[PDB]
């Protein structure tokens, strides 16, 4: 089982604060994306793109479940795990931190496109709030520990998750 499971929307700090807070756990990140795409040698994008959100949330569902049950370092859960029911059922008990971010962070963070395909450029704000008006509710559903990452620097969301786990 994860020391922490990390989840929130795109740019909430993910990738960031789960390799800063695996780094200072000494302990090993794991990225569901990186965990999915390198199990298929064929990307996220692109395996949405020939298999589409039912195909990739199933792939997605079972690396998860995968990852929940013999990762014991950080796992920070690709965003739309959580709209999968039994990614949420796999996630009871765990450590789950709900990085928050407010959607105008949030949008600012991403800018850059970093890959993100539900965060396609036309009209990127509105699509984000949208994105956290849906995903929002869930994220505080799974989550155990709710993290704000709007002010604070990585360094200070990751000791204020350390000072917590
Ligand atoms: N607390 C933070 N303060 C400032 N920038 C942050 C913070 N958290 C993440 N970022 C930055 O926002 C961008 C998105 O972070 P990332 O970890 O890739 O998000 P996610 O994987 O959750 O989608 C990264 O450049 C990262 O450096
Ligand atoms: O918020 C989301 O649905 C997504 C979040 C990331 O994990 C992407 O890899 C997914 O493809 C899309
Ligand atoms: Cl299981
Ligand atoms: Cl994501
Ligand atoms: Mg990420």
């Amino acid at each position: 089982a994860p020391k922490a499971v990390l989840v929130g929307l795109p740019g909430s700090g993910k990738s960031t604060i789960g390799r800063r807070l695996a780094k200072a756990l000494g302990v090993g990140l794991l990225d569901t994306d990186v965990a999915i795409e390198q199990r298929t040698g064929r990307s996220i994008a692109d395996i949405f793109a020939t298999d589409g959100e039912q195909e990739f949330r199933r792939i997605e569902e079972d690396v998860v479940r995968a990852a929940l049950a013999d990762h014991d370092g950080v796992l920070s859960l690709g965003g739309g795990a959580v709209t999968s029911p039994g990614v949420r059922a796999a996630l009871a008990g765990h450590t789950v931190v709900y990085l928050e971010i407010s959607a105008a962070e949030g949008v600012r963070r991403t800018g850059g496109n970093t890959v993100r395909p539900l965060l396609a450029g036309p009209d990127r704000a509105e699509k984000y709030r949208a994105l956290m008006a849906k995903r929002a509710p869930l994220y505080r559903r799974v989550a155990t520990m709710r993290v704000d990452t709007n002010r604070r620097n990585p360094g200070a969301v990751v000791r204020h998750i350390l000072s917590r786990l």
